[PDB]
């Protein structure tokens, strides 16, 4: 549901950027210059949204942290690759939907490859094409700048390039669908565990992260209240905060090697047959 | 009701994609090139939505898991074939409704087979058809690009191809209705059990999956709370969560072979006459 | 009331399909080709909705199940024929209303039999009918493609074929009304029982199916809870679900021959004068 | 009130069908062919709605049941004739209101008898009527197809036939009102009982049918619960359903001759002066 | 109040029928034929609504019942004539308001007597009236079919006939008002009793009919419950219905001569000076 | 307040009839015929509403009853004349307001006396008045049928007759106001009692009539319940009705001479100085 | 969430300033003068919003305070650099979004570099470019001030400069996205601690700042109440304020070196393995 909500939010963001008044497109009708603009208008929003989907997903930062302090190449062909699959999923949701939307609009590709259409190879007009002014008048086709002598030629070349754009767009969404199917079949075939145990593991990681955020906020609040009380002599707590101080007294916090034993990417090591679903769980069973 | 809701959601999605402003259609009026676009515009959304209906249905992943870890060909002509029937139902709901909708709109087929209409075989105009420019002016018919000398010819060939498209669409929805009837009659004739027992089995699988999701979330939450309490010294629980810790204490989780004995596709083996409706039920009766 | 609700839903669905923007009709003005389109546009929606009305009605599946496992030809001229009457009622509600609606619209039949109208047999124009171009210009009448020399001829032949269509439609709804009257009189004359006992039997089958669905869901939920508790050690139940586990404890489920003795089509055998209103009732009186 | 509600519902249905966009009328302007269409458009909706009013009224089925199993001609000139009067009332409410509505619209009759108007017998034009083309140009009058030389002739013949239609419609609603008065006076004169006792008998039949439906549903529910409990071991009842099982325990149901002694048309036999208002009451006094 | 409500309902029904789109009027401009249509359009709705007002008023049926079983001419010049006065009041409310409304609209009478206006007796035009075509062009006046040479003649004859129609309508509503006054003065002068005692008698008949309907429904419900309980063994009652069975137990119902002694038209016989306000009251004082 | 409400209701009814679409007026422009229509249009609604105001006021019926059974001319110049004053007030509220409204509209009188205007006595035109066609063209003035040669003459005669109509209307409402003042001064001067005692007498008659209606309804309901209980054995009462039976038991009703001693017009006889405000009060003091 | 809210607020502010009526842009068409205006219109809002984002973020002031009173260069390559990263993030959110918005609008750059386009290097017009009036007529291009002889030249140069502007804008948002990725990867690689411990540290700093603001407000209020009570003799407190005086009595406040030991930028020194998450925490552990 949360992954479906993130996919719906990414689709709504691409649809909002898809119909932008000036962001959507402004084709330069110029030879050897417009396909660079098409490459820009498809790729740089794709690369920006791909980078942003890397940025907003925290499991990338878990991965560079595990590469940083451990650095022992323990992240083999493992659930670290499943983490990377989730990274590329929640990241590359947005560049491929930007690419298929701005390919089904067709505008970037007809602006792009208009400089490379052969003048004598197309139809629906007479061959009034001086070779010295060939590619220059070819490039002015997406701006509706062709004269009445080549208006039908311009409509024919525009329809042909819009065909090739939409065919390339449908083929690209087909190959990204088959890549999603292939990575999911490869995940469920190279998994060491079930799908029911994988769902239980997903519910465990969700419950552990939610409980850990709640109790880290509460333990931090109790530590802050102890420091504040040591400073002034009292703490201005709420009623619920006074209940938090009454319920969970602390004295000290776990050292940095303990926090290092907690952190890392997820694992599925098994302590004597019994499974360990997270590094916190591995550390708790280790004591 | 849930299958009817999924069918209504798939029909609404096909109707929303059916009337798309640019996604719906842009015919290239070009010889030997437009039927490739018609094949694309019908098949690649059909294959994409068929792949997506495979992707979103989890029983595919149950099937590849059972092919993966068991791999003993126990999934014979069995309720695994009924699982595959449910897979193809909830998957191929969307490609055939896309195909019948974009065939009753007719646009793809008149754009497709306009290159293959014989010029002298149709009527309502004089035979002003130079053979060197035959198929090129034939292909420009769906773009309303025919002149006034062949406007009635273009309307006649457009009506004939729209006829053949809608006839092919109605014949295809008729044969998919008779294939639904044939697979349901084959299911209810090759079943080893009743329909009342099949309905009881469906209610059992629904109750077992719902109860198993709820208790797996709860058991994961209790295990996460035990690990968090082992880390900090306490857990920030809610009131309902404190009730969950009070009601259901855990010590450990079932091993991976136990999770393997639970997982798999559904079965109807009978332990000494008494039926076993799921692999979890078979495992529970095995103890 | 539920049969009236199903009839109102089928009538609303036919009315929604009746006024469809492109689904409703596109006549090919072509000789020896348009009556095939009329046959398609009336019959293939009729056969599709007839097949769907067979599909959605579960008593068909009860019938093929009773033909499957029993196969002893016990379903004689019996209430199995009354089951078939209910099948054909709730199925053929939709094809005959599609046929009478698309016959009172008239469009399919005037598109159909325009190729077979004799040119010299109609009136309101001069006989400007070359026999080599006779049937071709005859077929273009429903597209309003007749010239001003034959515009009154086209209006006369259109009004005559619309007459014959609406007369055939009214005669068909009259004969389906008299077939409904004949099958209901044949049901109430070939019945072995009263109408009050038939109403009591209908209320019994409704109460038994509703109670059986409720208690099969509840018994399945208790069996699933026992299997889940055998797996984890506890079940995450709701309050009502905990009441269900407290109220109705189970140990095991009835074997497949018991489920076979329950299933089948309805019967009215009488155990020593006392009536048995269902196969479950026959089995309960058998013990 | 319920009869007034059924009459208002039938009047609203006739008014909704009365103003139908295509159902209301399409006159074929053709000689010896349009009065068949008028006969169709008045009679076949009349016969269909008359058959439907027979179908939806259950006392027809009580009558064929009493003719079926008794078959002793006990239904003499009796309250069985009053049952037939109620049948023809609640049935023939709809054909006569369809006939008077589509006669006061006038369209069917002016379309019908336009082929039989004498050309020289009408006025407001000169006698430009070739006898070889007489009836053909006579039949085109309701389609407003008469020329300007016979436009006043067409308006005069249209007004005369609309006169004869509306006069025939008013005379028919007058004779159906006097037939309603005659059948009600014949009912109240050939009755063996009062009007106060007839009102008490009507309230008795209403209370007996309502109470019998309620207690047949409840007795069927208790029998179904006993069979379900014999199958599984328990019943999933509601709270009200548990109260129904607690209040009214059953052991068995009445035989088919007892249900035959209950069923039949109503009677007014008197057991030794004391009246018996229904066959159930006659059977209860018989014990 | 209830009589005023019935009068307001009859006036609203006449006003709704008064402005009907096609029901209100269609004049045939034809000699010796249109006054028959005017006689129809005024009289047949008048006679139909008069018959309906007889039909819906139950005291007519009380009158034919008292003429049927008693038949001893006891209904002399008596309150049976007051019953007939109430019958003609609540019946002939609607024909006279239809007649005065469709006379103040004037259309029927100007359509009627246009065939009998003398051509040389009217004014505002020159006497361009050929006697062979006299009455035919006279009859076309209400359809606004007179030429410009006789347009002022047509307006003058239309205004004169509308005058005579509205004068006849006002004279008819004046004479029906004086007939209402004369029948009410004759009622209050030929009454054997007061007006206060007549109001008490009216309140008595209203209370007796309301109480008798309520207790006949309740006694019928208790008798039906006893018969149903004799059939099944119990009755599905509501809470109020269980209170009705607890409060009013029955054993049997009154014979047909007792119901005959109750029924009849109202009377004012006096048993030894003490008055008897109804036949039920006469029967109760008789015991 | 109730008299003011009746006056406001009569004024609203006259205002609604005053602006009627066709009821308000249609002048026949015809000599020696239109003043009869004006006499009709003012007098026959006046006489009808005067008769209706007599009809709806019950004290007329009290007067004919007192003239009927007493007939001893005891109703002298007495409060019976005050009753007649109230009769003529609540009756002739409506004819005089109809007359002043349809005189201030002026239409009836200008339609009426246009036939009697002298042609040479009016101005604003030349005397183009042939005596043979004098009164005929005089009568066409209210229909705006005068030519341009006499358009100013028609406007002058229309303004003069509208003057005489509105002057006659204002003089008539002035004389009816002075007649109201004269009858009220004559009432308060020929009264035997005060105005405070007259107000107390009016409150007494209102309280006695309201209390008498309530207790006559209640006594009739108790008598009807006793007769119904004598018939069936019980009465279906409401809770309030059961309280009415419990509170006020009856045995019998007062004879017809007692009801005659109650009825009659009001009186102010004084039994030995003490006043008697009604015939019921006179009868109660007589015992 | 709060950082996402600040980013959404900055994006909404840039979008509101982006579409300003006069603030958005007014290009001076003048040589060697308009690129200074483009540099102004992009840079001075960028530098102003960058300065404002420095101003509103308080951690800048924490940094200058730590540079002021400590001044011992203890803020090495440390979490002080992470503080500077948060400063540049929440500051430079707004200048780069202003720069990419006003570059995708394109207006500033086409206004800027129009003075430097070579006249003979562009196309779509004849070379009507006097070198003495070259750059002056070049600079008038963004004001649409070019004549019809150079209108296509002006559109071509405008499209080329809008291309170069939007390409430079997309390249700049790409390099700022890769700089965000590089600074976040450098933060998570040069961190001495985990990401879970960093999240706990962030929750600690949030709880300590919130608790410290609340208790500093409360301690200040108690000190102010003590001073006010020393002045007047009493304090006008609220009920909650009276509770604050009752709960937390003070006598004196901490000296300025104690407040200096509290203040500073954040640190992660570790007192004998146990971590110290803030300078207040370091001071509290120091006692």
């Amino acid at each position: 549901d949360v992954m479906i909500f993130n996919g719906l939010v990414a689709l709504g963001t691409v649809g909002s950027q898809e119909l932008f008044s000036v962001v959507a497109f402004h084709c330069p009708c110029s030879p050897a210059r417009n396909y660079l603009y098409g490459l820009a208008a498809i790729g740089v929003p794709a690369l920006v949204l791909f980078i942003i989907g890397i940025i907003l997903n925290n499991h990338t930062w878990n991965l560079v942290a595990e590469c940083q302090h451990r650095r022992t190449k323990n992240c083999s062909a493992a659930p670290t690759f499943l983490l990377l699959s989730s990274i590329l999923g929640r990241a590359a949701v947005a560049p491929v939907t930007w690419s298929v939307i701005s390919l089904l609009r067709g505008e970037a590709y007809v602006c792009a490859l208009s400089e490379f259409v052969d003048p004598s190879s197309l139809t629906a007009r007479e061959e009034h094409f001086p070779s010295a002014h060939a590619t220059e008048i070819l490039a002015r086709f997406p701006c509706k700048e062709n004269p009445d002598n080549l208006s039908d030629f311009r409509e024919e070349v525009s329809r042909r390039l819009r065909y090739e754009s939409q065919l390339f767009g449908w083929l690209l969404i087909g190959v990204v669908a088959i890549l999603v199917f292939l990575t999911k079949c490869l995940k469920h075939y190279c998994s060491p565990l079930s799908y029911r145990q994988e769902a239980y593991w997903a519910q465990y990681r969700a419950n552990e992260d939610q409980l850990f955020q709640r109790t880290a906020e509460v333990h931090s609040r109790v530590l802050a209240a102890n420091n504040v009380r040591r400073f002034f002599g009292f703490v201005a707590l709420n009623k619920d905060d006074e209940e938090l101080i009454a319920n969970f007294p602390v004295e000290g916090t776990q050292p940095r090697p303990q926090w290092n034993a907690i952190t890392g990417v997820y694992l599925y090591r098994e302590n004597q047959g019994l499974p360990l679903y997270s590094r916190l769980h591995k550390w708790a069973q280790g004591l």
